[PDB]
Formats: C-alpha cells, sequence, structure tokens
C-alpha cells in the first residue's frame, strides 16, 4: 500500500546526486506497450537532467561572480531547458523499476556528454547575447566536468 | 545492498514538489542513539523546507514581473535560509525511514505556517532594502497560503 518492496537504492531520495542524472516515471495505461511507457519515463528523466542544469545556471547567473550583463528572466531560463535537452548526448538508461502497486514505472538515466555547438546554436536562437551564450556554454561544460 | 524493503512512498525520488515539505537525513554514529539521530534528521529536513522556500524566492526575483530593485546575489539568498528557517512554526514530523544497509535515518517534515514578523526582522538584519524585505515576506505568505 503505502510501503513498497524490492526497491533499488537509486529509487530513494538522495540529496547528494549527480546533476547529470535524473529519475522520472510514467504510468502504464491500458492499451499501451511497455516499450512506449519506458520510452516516456526515460524521456522525462532526461528532461529532469536538463532542468537540473538550468537550475545550476540560474544560481551561477545570480552569483556574485556573474559576468553576464544581459538581463535573463526566469521565463528565459525555463526556455533554455529545450536547447539544453536537445544538446544532451550519450544518455544511458542505467535502470528501470516498475511499481507493481500503481503500475508506475521509473527510469534512471545519465547524460555523459552534450553537443557544445548544438547547445550554442540553440541558445543563439532564443536571443541570448553572445557574451551570455559563451558563458552559459562554458558553465554547462564545467557541469560535465564536475561529473565525469 | 540489494533491494530495500518496506520503503514509504514518500521516500521515493519522484519529485513530490511540496515547498512546505522537506526530507533529509543523518547517519548513525557511535555515541548517539537512533532517536537522537532522528532529531538531527528532522532538523535538517526543516532546513530543507527553508531551502525550498529560498529557491522559490530566487525564481520570483528572477521573474520578468519582479519589482525588487536591489541586486540580490545567490550568496545573499543562501544567507536568508537562516531567517526563513527561524521563522517556521508548527513543523510536524510526518515520518522516519531508515535504510538498513547504511543506517541512514531519513525524516519527512512539514511546516504548517510561519511567523512573518519573525521573518521580517531576520531579513532586515541582513541589510536588504525595505522594498525587498516587504516583497520577500509577501511571497512567502503566498507560498504558505497556496499550501493551506
Amino acid at each position: 500500500n503505502s510501503f513498497l518492496q524490492d526497491v533499488p537504492y537509486w529509487m530513494l531520495q538522495n540529496r547528494s546526486e549527480y546533476i547529470t542524472q535524473g529519475v522520472d516515471s510514467s504510468h502504464i495505461v491500458d492499451g499501451k506497450k511497455t516499450e512506449e511507457i519506458e520510452k516516456i519515463a526515460t524521456k522525462r528523466a532526461t528532461i529532469r537532467v536538463a532542468q537540473n542544469i538550468v537550475h545550476k545556471l540560474k544560481e551561477a547567473y545570480l552569483s556574485k561572480t556573474n559576468r553576464i550583463k544581459q538581463k535573463i528572466t526566469n521565463e528565459m531560463f525555463i526556455q533554455m531547458t529545450q536547447p539544453i535537452y536537445d544538446s544532451l548526448m550519450n544518455v544511458d538508461r542505467l535502470g528501470i523499476y516498475i511499481n507493481p502497486n500503481n503500475e508506475e514505472v521509473f527510469a534512471l538515466v545519465r547524460a555523459r556528454g552534450f553537443d557544445k555547438d548544438a547547445l550554442s546554436e540553440g541558445l543563439h536562437k532564443m536571443s541570448l547575447d553572445n557574451q551570455a551564450v559563451s558563458i552559459l556554454v562554458a558553465k554547462v561544460e564545467e557541469i560535465f566536468k564536475d561529473s565525469v
């Protein structure tokens, strides 16, 4: 009921986890292949990675050491979830756990790298200054360093 | 190692996303009874609630509809974690979970409300503008109201 069984460690809430990996789930409705459901969960998990990066970036921008002069709004940061998501490369599905109770399936993924050029192009598309694109890309690039 | 049995549904990594709710942990150590460790975990869980509130204020401050004129750095936001924390009242401890593998004591907690005048005194002590203090206190209320 309110207590599950045979639950992998990664499924537990961990305050100290890699920003480059995330977990999310999907519900198995009736007429639906298990393949599709895992596809979804895996995708949502990958979006969760993108979101973690964006958050780290807000903090960087808010930081006292920030050099980016352009005004970046919270809405704009939400917008870059997409180009960031689009630049993710080598995202490995490290695990899957199906909640037998409510038939909810969870996915655990981890992005190993990201396409720099792909990311810059996406940022230039949302009207971010060249200075900002440059610094933002440098930051993400650092993220994958403090992970690799 | 292996799987974990009897895990509460709240311990699941699925981003429950409830600002007034916090989960955190502490590891068992020689010289301390588990009940003492539970208290450490409970207090960290409350600090986490305060940290959730802080992250919300950053998003509101970063928002295009922000009216706060004063430049607030990430470091300053991190700093208000203390006053926010000190202003919390009626924090109910909803649960305790312990991973048997590593003896990590997890606690789930929930802040019912907060003492605004307590918050305002703390924020003023940080040398924030009167406009900033006023707007920040207002947004916290909006948070607790949205939970009630």
